[PDB]
């Protein structure tokens, strides 16, 4: 609200908090000593963080040169020599737990047990020479003498760690804060030069967001990146789908939809870095549940060198397949067998015995594995779009399914149970549409239509083995199943599975599992997607020459069929020309793959009279059906070589002069020496937008803010009027501002 | 030199050196330069095409075995697909060089219960590979000497639109008649930053002026923001001043 | 990186490059946070005594 924000402005609370600071900076650094206060101190950084929370709030709506932001520095500047200790204070302790679990503090160690007496801390200080003289004097006062022999540093880096850091975050924020909105101010200049160090620390967890909206006018927003998220965010997998998805939109998308797409990638990512957390192995029934739950995860961590190794066995297999044999007389006329014949060791044939056992399981753990890496993703991504259109579609409320497409049919069967957003997030999706569509239509309809509890029975909150099969819902379980059997990926690894198997019953059909793997390796998937890509027309081509040479056959079958006889003499009633169907089969095996179209075979033609009649005949099948039927063919493949390279060449183009969130080209940007550059890196960014769902979604509801509240209202009822796609934040409060 | 002297012990070694020198004169790298370009994926569908031929060769050893009697008569045992090892290099060596497949030299299919079944084994191979995996093989070339092309023609529609320098565009100096032609020979030039680079390394560290020393300092640190890269002096100190 | 290990310990690392004076210039780039006579051994570069 405008009218509380100017409020406090013209008031003394400004005299309020420099009192608070006076006695904060001088408090924790006389009440470290002794640690036998630390319940005070802790208490003291509590206060400490609600006072910086506040005054971030006194900032939400400000202006880039407004009155508020000019009295907070006015503020600052006249708390000098204060927030300083503060900040010294929190840099002191926070190399510290760097130093600390380092190679280099790990051999000062002298005993197994581990402590340093007294002193050894200044040796260990003066290696990696951060800590200055008077600073590392004042931790030993900070720390415990523990009888000047034992002084546990475990137990005395993780005293003021979690307080530091909340309370360093937001002097940091709030510090920057300023200063992009107030450029021109030499007293915020110098101030920040002594508080370099806890920016420097904070950069990379530091967020920036351009959103609009609350004031018709862009804001920026901070908030904090964890740790885990960003490692998360620059793993081969994250960053190979993230390049996936921008060359989807760029050219297969279009506008009026590139902000609705690149949300629902956003949600997607969460989901895959949540699976991807609760798989990580770092940090009697009950035994056996731990093993088999460690023993799961194991496989989905290691799928893809599983699928590295179901290749390499069946390429060892088929090498040893080389050395098969026919004989009539068997060494261990019907009864032919094959046998091994390597002329060497006899150490082959226990080794394909061996091989192929081990094929099989490897090619079943992979099936297991995929079920509980990727399987989960499939059903989010199927009951997310599900649940959309129940809300904002009504598509089983006030509209129908198209009745010829499975998916909206057999999607009718999960919307019965209470277990229906059992992956996505949104668990009030039953009441969301009840409250959005039970007052036209029936009430109570919606309630049995989607198997909600009914509302008679809704009080408002009033108030082994064989256990195991009352918990599972047989309708559920049946729609997941269906959903599962129906994918591609599913589908293919299933069959690389029963393959391996029928294995064993021939050895031979090893040989079918180095054709379908060995094109998806790193390249032949782009070699192979020039033939597929003009896949339909491929097929049309040939369709065209079966007819071509029917219409060929038809004129040879009526006026050239003495000329068909292969066959020298006493052999005449050869003639493979006297029926259509044997006559098209000759003209179309052994009618195209000739050099000379059918004149090649046809005996020769000299003067009957139809010289001239079948000379034309055979010189246009050359023509027609060879030269230029089979230039299609070649025309074809080198197309699409040309098109998907001109596809990618515009990828690289458009996202390398746009800006992806707004229109402006980056023409605009350069005016600034590495404008454009430094506007993608630091104010629009698509990990900082992606960063920021996975933030409002991980905070509570509760915990929000002015501007944070006000997105969560706008992504709930998908409305993305919040990116700004028309501004920057330079062309409206700096393109006369500066 | 090493082959050079191997000539001496056999005259015919220096036949070698035709070759990877002739290669180097004045175009035949631009040729050479569209085969080795798609060197990484020639080699690749190589690799696709010894893995067709394999499971064409599983399929002929086990139910056409009787078709590849290599000889007419008294000579039976020849039969190149006794074995997988010599089917295989049957199915490799002569298996694509014909221009039919393999149907152009296994004897012919007459009504065996197996000749639909064998139809389509043979016309397959013509399909899968030869008409079609030799066109990858024509057809990675051709991109090649589409795309080397339209590599220089971006340099050239590039460094005749922009500054090299600057940011400015060709369109905002050629408000003045032949502005940015002007622009590029005078005011930025490779040859004039590069002549100082040359300049300042000559003249004595203690012989600098007022702004030598100052490009000097920043030069010794790796920080070139001595480039303009957003300004042309036309517009600052003459956008208004002229 | 491995072979260029060898080199940084003769006092003829510079001899083609201009700049005679990169293994001072490092050793008062680094040589606080670190050994001072450790970069001295390491480059090879004459010693401080
Ligand atoms: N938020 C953004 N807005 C506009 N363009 C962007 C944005 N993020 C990235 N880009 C584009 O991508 C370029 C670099 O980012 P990106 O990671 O997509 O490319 P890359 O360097 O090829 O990939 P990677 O970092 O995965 O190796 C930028 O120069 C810009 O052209
Ligand atoms: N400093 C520069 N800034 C921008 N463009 C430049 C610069 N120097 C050269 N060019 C570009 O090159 C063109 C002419 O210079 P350049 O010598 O590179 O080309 P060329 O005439 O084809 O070559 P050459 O003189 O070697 O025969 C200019 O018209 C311009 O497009």
């Amino acid at each position: 609200c405008t009218g509380n924000q100017q409020s406090l402005a013209h008031s003394r609370l400004w005299d309020a908090v420099v009192g608070f600071l006076h006695v904060f900076a001088h408090m924790m650094m006389k009440l470290a000593q002794d640690s036998s206060q630390i319940e005070l101190l802790k208490e003291l950084l509590d206060l400490q963080k609600d006072m910086v929370v506040m005054l971030l709030s006194l900032l939400e709506g400000n202006v880039v040169n407004g009155m508020i932001a000019r009295q907070m520095v006015d503020m600052l500047v006249e708390s000098s020599s204060n927030v300083e200790m503060i900040l010294k204070f929190f840099d002191m302790f926070l190399k510290l737990k760097d130093i600390v679990g380092s190679e280099a503090f790990q051999d000062y160690v002298t005993d197994p047990r581990g402590l340093i007496s007294k002193k050894d801390f200044q040796k260990a200080m003066d290696s990696q020479k951060q800590f200055t003289g008077p600073e590392i004097q004042f931790l030993l006062s900070c720390s415990e003498a523990d009888e000047n022999e034992m002084i546990n540093f475990e137990e005395f880096a993780n005293r003021f760690q979690e307080p530091a850091r909340d309370i360093g975050f937001n002097v940091a924020v709030l510090l920057t804060n300023l200063s992009e909105h107030v450029p021109h101010d030499p007293r915020l200049r110098n101030f920040l030069e002594l508080a370099e160090s806890i920016l420097e620390y904070f950069r990379p967890y530091l967020g920036r967001i351009e959103i609009m909206g609350a004031s018709r006018r862009i804001e920026r927003i901070y908030f904090e990146i964890s740790e885990t998220n960003r490692a998360q965010w620059e793993m081969p997998q994250v960053k190979e789908s993230k390049r996936q998805f921008i060359f989807d939109v760029v050219n297969e998308g279009g506008e009026a939809e590139k902000m609705e797409l690149f949300v629902s990638f956003c949600e997607d990512t969460i989901f895959e870095m949540q699976i991807a957390a609760q798989i990580s192995e770092p940090e009697f029934w009950g035994e056996l549940e731990v093993q088999r739950v460690k023993f799961l995860n194991y496989l989905s961590r290691n799928f893809y060198t599983l699928r590295f190794l179901a290749l390499f066995l069946a390429f060892a297999i088929n090498f040893i397949l080389l050395f098969y044999k026919v004989s009539d007389s068997p060494p261990g006329d019907e009864n032919m067998v094959y046998y091994f014949l390597e002329e060497s060791t006899g150490y082959m044939e226990p080794a394909l015995w061996c091989l192929s056992l081990l094929h099989t399981l490897v090619a079943f753990l992979c099936i297991i594995g995929y079920n509980c890496l990727k399987v989960p993703l499939v059903i989010f991504k199927r009951e997310k779009e599900l649940a959309r259109k129940l809300e904002f579609d009504g598509l089983y409320i006030t509209e129908q399914p198209g009745d010829d497409d499975v998916k909206g049919q057999w999607d009718r069967l999960v919307l019965n149970t209470p277990s229906f957003p059992s992956n996505y997030w949104d668990k009030f999706v039953k009441r969301k549409v009840l409250d959005k569509h039970g007052d036209i239509f029936g009430r109570e309809r919606i309630a049995e239509l989607l198997g909600m509890d009914l509302a008679s029975l809704e009080i408002t909150a009033h108030n082994g083995l064989l256990t195991w099969l009352m918990s599972i819902d047989v309708k559920y379980q049946i729609w997941k199943f269906g959903v599962i059997f129906t994918d591609n990926s599913f589908l293919y690894l299933g069959w690389y599975m029963v393959m391996s198997l029928l294995g064993h019953y021939n050895n031979f059909f090893f040989a079918a599992h180095l054709l379908d793997i060995a094109m998806g390796v790193k390249t032949l998937r782009t070699i192979l997607s020039s033939v597929t890509h003009n896949g339909k027309q491929l097929v049309m081509t040939v369709g065209l020459l079966a007819v071509v040479v029917y219409l060929y056959t038809v004129v040879a079958f009526n006026f050239f069929r003495k000329f068909y006889n292969k066959s020298e003499d006493e052999d005449e009633p050869d003639m493979k020309c006297d029926d259509m169907m044997t006559c098209y089969l000759f003209h179309m095996y052994v009618g195209v793959r000739a050099g000379g179209g059918i004149g090649d075979e046809i005996e020769d033609p000299a003067g009957d009279e139809y010289e001239l009649y079948r000379v034309v005949f055979d010189i246009t099948f050359f023509f027609f059906v060879i030269v230029i039927l089979l230039a299609i063919i070649q025309g074809l493949i080198i197309d699409a070589f040309g098109e998907l390279r001109d596809q990618q060449e515009q990828v690289k183009e458009d996202m390398e002069t746009k800006c992806f969130i707004c229109g402006i080209g980056s023409d605009y940007f350069d005016t600034t020496p590495h404008g454009f550059e430094t506007h993608t890196l630091e104010e629009h960014n698509l990990a900082n937008y992606m960063f920021f769902l996975m933030y409002l979604i991980n905070k509570d509801e509760t915990e929000h803010t002015g501007q944070e509240s006000y997105v969560w209202k706008m992504y709930q009822e998908r409305c993305w009027d919040f990116f700004p796609a028309g501004d920057c934040f330079r062309k409206q409060y700096e393109d006369q501002l500066s």
